[PDB]
């Protein structure tokens, strides 16, 4: 844990338990606005996932996603949202987290140190070489994730690692290295603050690029969306009419 | 619709369709530098919220947090994070989705807009005016989230709004309105970008600072965490060095 950026002290706040309100928020929004640039360093190496992403999708794969805690939690979130903005398959983009549904609400003791329940994850998604599996952890050396790119390596699948200390097990395993280096958190190892910000951001970016690549979007405007409430229906009626001047 | 910036089309991206891979996470990263730019102007408002939270909190009330789709499952997210990290009971920190745990992993039709629904998921927890409500919505009208807030403040619960569009019904019935004025999305309507970061970002300060201000920390280390995996057992292990140089 010593050579761990993500476990590191903050220098700025030591005193944190001792100041007031308005400081303590202040320090965390000024730690957040270290992470769009910690992002800005990676954008060659998530723009490379997103073209790979891409042409598995094409080749009919699937993006697959497996992280623990709160990373798992932020690649279900963001598979959550792709049927309804881009009109996808529930099965074309998959969160799958480590301890099972139990673990998106609450904690799954030795969850993620489980090297053995990440390969009956993804053998019962029928994972195969055509898919492309993206590890999510800020340590980079969550077991259960570890395994998870190594088994996928060995059978031919495009990897990905996210995470927040350089040169991590994870990045020397998988293909793509994407590594989000904001530094140590405000509350040491509270990795659900500035990595989980810097996770969402990149996971987002993965979707959001590779869907618009293939076509899930016109101008900027969302016109596969699946209107599943009054908003969304309202929506999908000014759309059309935004793409050509039509009334409602 | 026309009237919410979360619905206005972004200037920068009306050609996004027609752009290099690189140029569209690009155009996402520089407004993703835009979030915390937006949160600075909040932190009036954020650590009223706080400083509020924590009085209901020594009074023996709960932080609940609600709203639908990806609004209400960063709030499940955030509370789902805080036994472990503070070492709290699950009640103290809850997140209620429209629609139900199905909601969690897909959209419930209609969910957002069941202005019932919501006064049957407060009663269900026994909601009282001793605890604190937060409704979390992009959008600032998302019915289900202003009939709780309403139901809230009638029965005398302390309310906050948090909403990307500038005066809001949200914010016009709430104690306190939180607005993360972000701009328009990269595509537009898709609220899951820059208000979700948003929006985890302002309920990572309302528990963070919270709890810190509650003693759940020590200096800026994680005192309360509670090991459920090797990393944190270790950490903790680590802590206890770190506060009073020891050894293992």
């Amino acid at each position: 844990l010593s050579t761990l950026i993500t476990e590191q002290r903050n220098p700025n706040s030591v005193d944190i338990d001792r100041q007031s309100t308005l400081e303590i928020v202040r320090l965390m929004n000024e730690e957040d606005k270290l992470v769009p640039l910690a992002i800005e360093s990676c954008l060659p190496q998530i723009s490379l996932a997103v073209e790979q992403i891409v042409q598995a999708f094409q080749q009919g794969g699937r993006l697959i996603y497996i992280g623990a805690g709160t990373s798992g939690r932020l690649g279900v979130l963001d598979a959550s949202e792709c049927p309804p903005t881009f009109g996808v398959s529930t099965e074309m983009v998959k969160g799958i987290i480590a301890g099972g549904e139990c673990a998106i609400r609450h904690p799954v003791e030795g969850a993620e140190d489980n090297t053995k329940a990440v390969l009956n994850d993804l053998q019962s998604i029928h994972f195969s070489k055509n898919d492309v599996l993206v590890g999510i952890a800020a340590s980079g050396r969550t077991p259960y994730v570890i395994a998870g790119l190594q088994y996928a390596k060995s059978l031919g699948a495009l990897t990905i690692s996210i995470a927040s200390n350089p040169k991590s097990e994870m990045a020397e395993i998988a293909d793509i290295a994407i590594e989000t280096i904001v530094g140590p958190e405000i509350l040491t190892g509270s990795s659900r603050l500035k990595s989980g910000t810097a996770q969402k951001m990149v996971l987002n970016m993965l979707t959001t690029a590779s869907m618009i690549l293939l076509g899930k979007c016109y101008e900027n405007l969302m016109v596969d969306v699946q209107a599943s409430n009054e908003k969304l229906k309202a929506r999908a009626v000014r759309i059309v009419m935004q793409a050509t001047d039509c009334n409602k």
